[PDB]
């Protein structure tokens, strides 16, 4: 029973629908899930019964071999003997009323990586149910809005490239649908937090940064005239860098996650923090909660050096592959996060250095900035 068919670009049509999950006309679904993909309750213990036992199946032996996942992330297994040829498993995050924007942030991930992964996988058709708003307690409400928001940027961010053309948002419940119908109607440069740690978004190259510490993007081993970032810093620092970096990386079993710290020679900061960045790998547990430890460690790094300020360029979105869009957010939901929880002394300046030639960062920042200020 069809409450809503609305029209998001050529060809592109989002229907809002009672049904079941375990039985629609579509490609692929999206099961709402746990760390674990352990389905004993809910819509997925009805989607894991239609199943067999084929599903929990292929679900412990993906855990077994990435490991659990966390909240906001999402995964890919077989689907047994439902009527398609895998589900998408989204892990929403469990509602809190103390963290409701960290809430909203999570659930919109979760959402924007099952998008990824159907696209990934060519599909033409998903249906998304309304994930976390069962046992994990998500206010119904704010659940679908953000849930639809999620879609609305995915086709809106970047409009090229989208095999999707029929999204179903659905449940067995009139009351879940209604609301979605409802949020379906709704939906279509500088930042604080509570705690007084602001973010700026400044359009220059990270190498002409004026904060205290500046951050780059490095490879396993350390050499930095490889990507378009790295080698932007060191022409203006000098090949001292270089040395300096291979000098303190004596020793170090280098990987993803490493952060290294060097003198700025003749660039305009006073430290320059070396990250080894994750590859995106289709948004996996390991690379987003990677990345966050990355921002993070930067972060207690600057606090820890009694200094006031912080220079970010747009880290993982060249040769690494994160969607620039899902970056921006990451971060600044992780700068956000770690200032409320945190009695800063000195941190107080988060600056996002993004190069003037790079519009697609410039708009990911932008629109964040913007839903975040309203
Ligand atoms: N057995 C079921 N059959 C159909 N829908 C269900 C069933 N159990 C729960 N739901 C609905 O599925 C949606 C998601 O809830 P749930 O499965 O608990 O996911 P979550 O743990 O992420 O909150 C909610 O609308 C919930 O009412
Ligand atoms: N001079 C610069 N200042 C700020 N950002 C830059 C500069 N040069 C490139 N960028 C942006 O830095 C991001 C990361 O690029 P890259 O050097 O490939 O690092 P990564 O391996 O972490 O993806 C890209 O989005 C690129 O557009």
């Amino acid at each position: 029973k069809c409450f809503s068919r609305t029209v998001l670009a050529p060809g592109v049509v989002l229907i809002v629908q009672q049904g079941d999950l375990a039985r629609l006309p579509v490609d692929v679904v999206v099961n709402a899930s746990n760390e674990d993909l352990k389905h004993y309750g809910g819509l997925a213990a009805a989607l894991s019964k239609a199943a067999g036992p084929e599903l929990q199946a292929d679900c412990d032996q993906i855990v077994k071999r990435e490991g659990r996942l966390l909240p906001g992330n999402a995964t890919i297994s077989k689907a047994g003997k439902l009527p398609y040829h895998h589900v998408i498993h989204a892990v929403g995050p469990r509602w809190s009323g103390y963290e409701a924007p960290r809430c909203v942030y999570l659930l919109r991930r979760a959402v924007q990586l099952s998008l990824c992964l159907a696209e990934k996988y060519k599909y033409r058709s998903i249906a998304i149910p309304a994930i976390s708003s069962g046992v994990f307690g998500f206010p119904l409400g704010r659940c679908v809005e953000t849930i639809v928001s999620a879609i609305k940027e995915n086709f809106q961010f970047k409009k090229d490239g989208h095999c999707l053309k029929e999204i179903y948002l659905v449940d067995v419940s009139e009351k879940t649908v209604e609301a979605f119908a409802e949020a379906v109607k709704t939906v279509f440069g500088s930042l604080v937090s509570p705690g007084g740690l602001q973010m700026l978004l400044v359009k220059e190259g990270v190498q002409n940064a004026k904060t205290d510490v500046v951050v780059n993007s490095v490879p396993l081993d350390l050499v930095l005239s490889r990507g378009p970032l790295s080698k932007s810093l060191l022409e203006k620092a000098g090949p001292e860098l270089q040395e300096e970096l291979d000098t303190v990386g004596q020793g170090v079993a280098v990987s993803m996650g490493t952060v290294l710290k060097t003198s700025s020679w003749n660039l305009d900061c006073r430290y320059v923090l070396h990250v080894v960045a994750p590859e995106w790998r289709n948004g996996s547990t390991s690379s987003l909660k990677i990345m966050e430890d990355i921002i993070r460690e930067c972060m207690e790094i600057t606090e820890s050096l009694s200094l006031k300020s912080i220079a970010f360029p747009a880290i993982g979105t060249g040769n690494l592959g994160f969607p620039k869009n899902i970056f921006a957010e990451l971060i600044i939901s992780e700068v956000f996060k770690f200032s409320s929880k945190n009695q800063l002394k000195t941190l107080q300046e988060v600056h996002f250095l993004l190069h003037p030639s790079d519009h697609e960062n410039i708009q990911a920042f932008s629109d964040e900035f913007a839903r975040r200020a309203n």
